[PDB]
């Protein structure tokens, strides 16, 4: 008898009954999975050798340390790149597999039941929050959405001056990038045209920057059981036709977050550590004195960036070009109007089944690469005085050997020991490879009982940008000058 009750003597479950709901919602809490082990994965795993390296630049000697980092993130939080996306709307199903991590997702679109919305906007009503959608499609649900917030622009509502929330990390791999970022990011990266190759060899630094601005978002309440979303047209053989199982288990995006989105690209040929301090500056719209080194640095900063909601069409757009105008990517979005209802830059999933929300693993190691630089120099030389000079210009070529170990090269100026007479010039070029530089000067007396007068003896000559020596006066009384220039 507690056998043949609510069942068909058939022995078949109908389609489009109460019997294949029932069937449906037994067959997804039946569902025995590990939401962790579902949502992990891993990046490269890289090895720590690395040997220090110097190279010479056209202007500079660099110095080079590379070392291997890790970067794990676990996160909620669903990055959209994607323009018009008919698949991640509010309340949509999607299929748990290798798709949900690429964020190239799959959805499952089939006959759904009614459900319910709500919506947090500044400035809008308690029960004026929930939309009631019969059939949940991207069509159905943007439209509800739209018409609620046209109403609530046209009815009354402030021009809320959205708050800009940014988070930034130094460039270095494109897989770091995609673990921080998401793993759609890959499309984004190539629009900003990043060099991973100059900040390899030490040429330059990135530094990429994620602006966000939520005008509003949408949110799913838990769905009490995991049949209430679909018609009683949906049957537990459709879902296995389409693949779902417990090893393909289902999702439903519990909310949507709307607004703009803008990722930003700093790249500067500038080597200095003074470089994230002189790119946030610049994010905060602080003046910079021309004879700063920031302003250095942010002369030589090429920027690039992708803008996704806001402003024209819903279309990205990939601005180009220098500092100048960043200030108006971040003002650009500052005010939610009714010209724009702003498109989904963020998206959050729960499982069907329990609604515990879905959060993904992503980790990866990358390579971290420090790079010192040394500035080339030139050492002038003037011989204006009355007598027979000699010059002693010594120094070390600084260079690192394939184990990475010190290497220090002895260097002489041509020109050593032989008799110089005025008028006498020459530049010397010193590159950033130079360490221990000593220049010695003497002069001819042509006292019997002393030949020589040392008039110049300094040992560990700083390496600026331009020294002159310039020796004058006579045999009795010789005179010397070390000019240095190494300002800004």
């Amino acid at each position: 008898a507690a056998h043949h009750h609510h069942h068909h003597s058939s022995g078949l479950v109908p389609r489009g009954s109460h019997m294949a709901n029932k069937a449906v919602n037994d067959f997804i809490l039946a569902m025995n999975y590990d939401k962790k082990k579902l949502l992990t994965h891993q990046g490269e795993s890289i090895e720590n050798r690395f040997i220090k390296e110097g190279n010479q630049l056209p202007d500079e000697f660099v110095v080079i340390e590379r070392k291997k980092r890790s970067l794990s993130t676990n996160t909620s939080d669903i990055s959209v790149t994607a323009t018009n996306d008919s698949r991640l709307y509010p309340g949509a199903l999607l299929v748990v597999d290798e798709t949900l991590l690429e964020n190239n997702p799959t959805l499952l679109a089939v006959d759904r039941a009614p459900m319910t919305y709500s919506i947090d906007l500044p400035g809008l009503a308690s029960s004026d929050s929930f939309l009631q959608v019969e059939d949940p499609s991207n069509s159905s649900v943007r439209g509800a959405v739209n018409d609620l917030l046209a109403k609530w622009h046209q009815d009354y509502g402030q021009v809320n001056n959205v708050p800009m929330q940014y988070e930034k990390i130094t460039a270095h791999s494109m897989e770091q990038l995609k673990v921080k970022f998401g793993s759609d990011f890959e499309k984004t990266g190539n629009s900003l045209d990043i060099d991973f190759n100059s900040v390899h060899s030490g040429e330059k630094q990135i530094q990429i920057v994620n602006f966000k601005q939520i005008y509003y978002t949408v949110s799913v309440d838990a769905v009490k059981n995991p049949g209430d979303v679909f018609q009683d047209t949906v049957t537990v053989e459709d879902l296995k036709q389409r693949g779902i199982s417990a090893e393909r288990p289902l999702v439903y995006i519990s909310s949507v977050a709307y607004g703009r989105q803008v990722y930003l690209k700093l790249e500067t040929t500038s080597k200095s550590d003074e470089v994230e301090a002189a790119f946030e500056a610049l994010i905060k719209g602080v003046k910079v004195a021309p004879q700063t080194e920031w302003k250095q640095i942010l002369d030589n900063t090429e920027v690039k960036a992708v803008i996704l909601g806001g402003d024209p069409s819903s279309g990205a757009r990939v601005v180009t070009g220098k500092v100048d105008m960043v200030e108006d990517l971040i003002q650009e979005g500052s005010r939610f109007t009714a010209d724009h209802p702003g498109l989904p830059i963020s998206y959050t999933t729960s499982f069907l089944r329990d609604n515990v929300v879905a959060t993904f693993q992503n980790s990866t190691d990358y390579v971290e690469t420090k790079v010192t630089a040394y500035r080339n120099g030139d050492l002038l030389l003037d011989h204006s005085g009355a007598y027979v000079a000699q010059y002693y210009i010594t120094w070390d070529e600084l260079s690192y050997d394939h184990q990475g170990k010190e290497v220090l090269t002895p260097k002489a100026w041509d020109r050593n020991g032989q008799d110089l007479t005025a008028h006498f010039t020459t530049s010397i070029p010193l590159k950033g490879n130079v360490r221990n530089l000593s220049v010695k000067i003497r002069e001819c007396t042509g006292l019997a009982w002393e030949w020589w007068r040392t008039v110049y003896e300094k040992t560990d000559l700083p390496l600026v940008r331009k020294r002159t020596i310039s020796i004058w006066g006579t045999t009795l009384y010789p005179q010397v000058e070390d000019k240095v220039e190494n300002a800004a």
